[PDB]
């Protein structure tokens, strides 16, 4: 009778809100703490939500927490954390190639586990762009590495595409991520490259200052959108970096599009990352430099070197991470990642703009003195 | 993998085209020859395409070609050639009460045949809003008639919600059909009185003056749509009416929300047709008044007198235009007329405007001479 | 000096008009006499416009006109007629398919030629998309056709799918064209099932009614544009057929991204075309049927069966198509089709809008009595 | 082929961003560090970019970074580092008119070396607008100043327009610099009274209160866009001074639309700078005043008095904001700053907007303490 025979299954559920569409296609620069997401119908508790999320097109993830590759983030103990917890590593091409090799082979001897055909733990590492960069794949290779990174500032040279000609015959098994690109032209001209995976976001790192210095990137969250709402298209994964402070935008950039997250910052000056601590007024604090940084080893300076203070072990700290995850999973109303991509492209999942007041009253305010401590 | 990873069963599918909300928000007053339907996928014959549409929250019909409760359209001889095709007629209030008492009988007692609990025929009969109309409701319940027409050009008045609380006291298996109604202010005050089923569109008959006389009604598609939007919040189907010339305008209204199509003119001068035929000009055809016309027995005429030539009978004719509404809904890509009408809700149906320099290639021209036959 | 320092090359050039993005995205349905092409600058004669245009991945063509393949249109006196003066043909699949290939065999025995590596002249042939149209297509192979079209109102079927998949198998080296499609999504569903061709527009033919019968179909010339710009994308022309009364129906069509243009009634009633003449009411016209007209051999008329004066030979009638073209392309300011779409696609080749007081005044009005004759 | 005949060259290229056009005629007053440049695509090195940029319609320099003519940037130990590096220099009116032209007799006896024909590096001199200030004139031309500015808040007065038909009928071969102007009309009335190029900018000065004080001026970028947009009409350069911190402002800037890039506070306190240094809470320190300020010998003060720390000698400097230079170009994806400004003006080269929280995190953030060092 009539109430199926109108609609079917599909109840009225009014138009309150804007679509990512809508959203994204007003011209504003909006980044992540700039919007946020209207919640939905939940009918499932938070622990059953899956965050099975795909790193290449054919690397599948446990968890979308991957790493950056940064000679102060990552190393051998801390790929061996990641991927131990679910995720990946990135180790850092900032030294010699026999070292990377030697550390890439460290991690792969050495729940959810995320482990290849062969049940060892899996392993990335980035590698660059010039001609005698050649020769470290050839030794990454040897020691197995499963996914490697065209780490560079700007993803649209001829370099790099050329890089991705030398891999995809010499290798035809090996999984490469282009990056970094924020437009969709330039995702055009790597996925038909044949690039496995984009690496999306320039210039909004908590350590760039490559927007403010060479007049050149995007902000993140468009950048994440317009990057993923056009690599969908040919089914190629996109990696969002930089601009992450917390758990909130993790799942903003998994909410837009993204189906993985690096972060550089959130997970700096932990006990895997390398390097070891100092005392600076009293707060136990642990430096981090930027690539771009004039500390790399005339030249333009597209980075800052600094210091975090130390959130503990990866061991408690991503826990609380995926635990946010499927919380903010939940308050979406959606049982996956997959999802919550599904939702939104769908034009199901509906978001909001936020302007400056009501970003200064979403955070902690009309207090006298507060403590934040998060898990 | 991946390719299931990011999105997950919905594939890419361009954005070409306008919702339906996107249309009916221009502010314009499009009628049904002023858009049209883009087509979609198609994975179904046209002959499994079931029309299966409600006619009340409790009456559903095989097919939703429902007749005009107009006194040169239905009477007993047109409703059981209606209901014997899967749809249902409305035995006009424009005679005396025991005539249409007795036409009622005639007709209850007498493939897709849609018929009651006690496999007789449906039947439906209009009355009117005034005080000694309470008198020939009594006289069609007797003879056991399943559905009333509230019939009246404005559907919002006080008598009309006295009328509907008259009847749902004293018969309350009795379905009624309010109207008529074009803004979704008059549906609110129906749907709250407890009318079962709206009948939308004034103005817009072939017939009707209305338009020209009293400055009121609205185009008939965003009638029907925006009747419908409102109405589907409380289960509540609608019926439109006027404005059909063809089986593109039944398809139109079905797409648009609306559940069962009221037809006056393109059922009128059929052999099931009150009246006679007479010959003008060497062409057989057959009178056709409006109710509103001052032919209807100081006064203000709301509608005209004249004539269309004949097509037959019926049993030759609702075949075709069942055959023509699925042949629409297999280039439309549903199965269904509930899902024509989920898949405009849910946004996956598009529509898009037609100018009228393309409204005039739409149809024939470019030609010296031509025969245009339907079937 | 500064006067190329500043921009280099590029003058000024005002921004009076609109592109062809910013025209097809207000939304409204444009048609072909519903906009026009503002000029540009001119260096260069009329004659030395080039009118190479692709018909399918693989098969260029002279002159971009090419016929449909209708029972009254195209046979093998059409179709070498055609061939000879640069174009193509198609002959009907509205016969026996021994009679199909005994003509496709006559065509192929047998200046701007179009002729293949074995320096024969070129031919096409429709065939349909049931299974035992299959057989048809191996005996047009036998006889070797170049090209096929898949003719069927709505191109986005399984059963056309399964078509081209059947053919991308058995036959690698020949080409199909697939349509008939509007949109971009059924475009997608095509690009990827394999299509070397697309074929755009539905009901704006000049016999169809089924935009007036199924509620179906979209403007032509905003499906012309939206369809090849998605088939761009993956290096695939489109072919443009209905609406097209006049020469200069034919240049907006090449102007929105068409390839080559399919034209029924305009080379309906020649010498060529098959059938013969007769006399009504003293002009001699030849008549002209569509396919989904009741006349192909319960069922639905998606086109009518009417006439059309003649228009004398081809061989002086599409002299005058090429020579409107070029001169249409010589006002337009680009020395050839591929420089005119790509004006186009640049932004640098402007539209404008057209309403309806500037339609009637675009033609022919304030005289008493004239008489057009074009060549 | 296909390949070649649908487009013809180019590519997709999908339309991801806002063109020049469309981001400044939303209405906003963007400045500098409110919008940013999408990049494209690179096949060149960074080190091959020419920076040759007009300065007049005849001055012609290597880089495109002039200096400001005021009293505590610029004189002849500026003027000969500023030339000596590619660029050129403005000796200060704020002085008598025998120590102006004193000066730039020495600059003018005294790699990338900015030379006139006889081989003697390049100088400009600011001039007044009253009628002693004709005096001033004939001073600097007996020296042989090459390009003179008419330094004023405003530029469209009378004064200035009698002083520019005083200089070209006096001095038909020298250059003359029309400003301040920001709107296009002030421009208009410049460029046909004879300057050979403007100078863009009122009120986005570090040390202009001139916007706080007299309500008058506009944002910087919109004004260096507005103008330029006019003054290529014409083949008239424009100069953007004020609002500059870094290199990515001298980007932005000569992305849209200026020619060289006017400094004032960037070149202050260096070695070359005049006055001496001094200290102050241990940071080493020189002194920066403004023209307008009341520090300039019932008055108004357009201007404040303060100071900026030392950033070593300009031969280490301005290599830096020249290697910032072509790291954005090559981001960009222009071989040049003349191609830099042929893609935005032909729509090729795209922007996008900025938001306040986008910039928030366009810098460095997320950081307990950092040291931002440059080169
Ligand atoms: N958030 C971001 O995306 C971002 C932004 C800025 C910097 N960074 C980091 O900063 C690091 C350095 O940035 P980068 O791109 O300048 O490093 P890079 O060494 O890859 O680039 C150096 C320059 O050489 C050019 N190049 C590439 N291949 C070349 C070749 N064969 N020959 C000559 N030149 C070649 C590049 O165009 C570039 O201008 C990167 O590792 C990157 O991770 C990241
Ligand atoms: N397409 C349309 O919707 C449309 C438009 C115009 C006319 N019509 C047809 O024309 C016919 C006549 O139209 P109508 O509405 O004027 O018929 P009606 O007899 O119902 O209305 C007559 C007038 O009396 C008023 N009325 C209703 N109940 C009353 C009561 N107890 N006491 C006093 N007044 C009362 C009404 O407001 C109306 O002004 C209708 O049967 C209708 O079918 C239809
Ligand atoms: N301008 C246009 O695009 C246009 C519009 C209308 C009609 N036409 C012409 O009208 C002709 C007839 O139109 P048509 O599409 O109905 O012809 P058709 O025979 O191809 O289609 C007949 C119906 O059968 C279905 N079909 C396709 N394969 C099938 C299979 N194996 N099994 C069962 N059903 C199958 C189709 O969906 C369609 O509903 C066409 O030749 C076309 O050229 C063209
Ligand atoms: N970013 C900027 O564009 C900006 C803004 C404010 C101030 N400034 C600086 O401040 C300095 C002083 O500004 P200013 O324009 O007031 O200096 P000014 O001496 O040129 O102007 C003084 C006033 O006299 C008027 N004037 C010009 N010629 C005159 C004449 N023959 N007779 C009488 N009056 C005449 C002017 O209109 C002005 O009101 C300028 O050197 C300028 O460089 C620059
Ligand atoms: O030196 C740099 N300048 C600008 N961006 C950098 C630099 N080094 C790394 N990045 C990017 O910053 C990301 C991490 O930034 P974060 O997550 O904000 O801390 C990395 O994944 C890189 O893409
Ligand atoms: O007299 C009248 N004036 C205006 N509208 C009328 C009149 N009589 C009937 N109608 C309406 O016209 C509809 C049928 O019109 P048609 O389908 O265009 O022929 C009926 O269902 C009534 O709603
Ligand atoms: O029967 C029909 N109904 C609707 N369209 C048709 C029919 N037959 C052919 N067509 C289309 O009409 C086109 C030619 O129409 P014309 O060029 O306007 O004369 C053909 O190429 C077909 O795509
Ligand atoms: O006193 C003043 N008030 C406002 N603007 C000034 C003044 N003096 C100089 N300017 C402008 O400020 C520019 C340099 O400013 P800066 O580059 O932001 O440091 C100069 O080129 C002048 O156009």
């Amino acid at each position: 009778m009539a109430d199926y025979l109108i609609s079917g299954g599909t109840s009225y559920v009014p138009d309150d809100g804007l679509t990512a569409q809508q959203l994204f296609n007003c011209g504003d620069g909006l980044t992540y703490n700039d919007f946020l997401i209207l919640p939905g119908y939940i009918d499932f508790t938070a622990d059953q939500v899956d965050l099975t999320s795909a790193l290449t097109k054919k690397i599948t993830l446990k968890t979308p927490l991957v790493s950056s590759p940064m000679d102060t983030v990552t190393e051998a103990g801390m790929a061996i954390a990641m991927a131990l917890t679910g995720g990946i590593g990135f180790i850092h091409h900032n030294c010699t190639p026999e070292f990377q090799a030697n550390e890439v082979r460290k991690v792969k001897k050495y729940p959810l586990a995320s482990k290849d055909a062969k049940k060892q733990l899996l392993c990335g590492a980035a590698i660059g762009t010039h001609e005698d960069d050649k020769y470290r794949l050839d030794l990454l290779a040897q020691a197995g590495v499963d996914v490697v990174v065209l780490d560079s500032s700007q993803g649209n040279s001829i370099f790099q595409i050329n890089m991705i000609k030398y891999i995809k015959d010499k290798y035809p098994n090996l999984q490469v991520i282009g990056g970094n690109v924020v437009t969709a032209a330039q995702a055009k001209n790597l996925i038909d490259a044949g690039v496995d995976a984009l690496r999306v976001g320039m210039g909004s790192g908590s350590i760039c200052i490559t927007q403010e210095v060479l007049a050149c990137g995007r902000p993140q969250a468009t950048a994440v959108y317009k990057v993923s709402e056009y690599a969908r298209r040919f089914g190629v994964p996109v990696i969002a970096d930089g601009g992450i402070q917390n758990v909130g935008h993790i799942a903003k950039a998994l909410a837009l599009g993204a189906s993985t997250v690096m972060m550089g910052s959130l997970l700096a000056a932990t006990t895997e990352a390398p390097g070891e601590y100092f005392f600076s007024d009293g707060i136990r604090l642990k430096k981090y430099r930027g690539m771009g940084s004039l500390d790399a080893m005339i030249k333009v300076a597209q980075g800052v070197s600094g210091a975090v203070q130390d959130k503990g072990s990866i061991h408690k700290f991503v826990p609380y991470l995926i635990a946010g995850i499927q919380h903010s999973c939940q308050d979406i109303g959606a049982k996956s990642l997959t999802q919550v991509r599904a939702m939104m492209y769908s034009g199901e999942l509906k978001f909001e703009k936020r302007t400056s007041s009501a970003q200064v009253e979403g955070g902690v305010h009309s207090l006298h003195s507060y403590e934040k401590r998060l898990f």
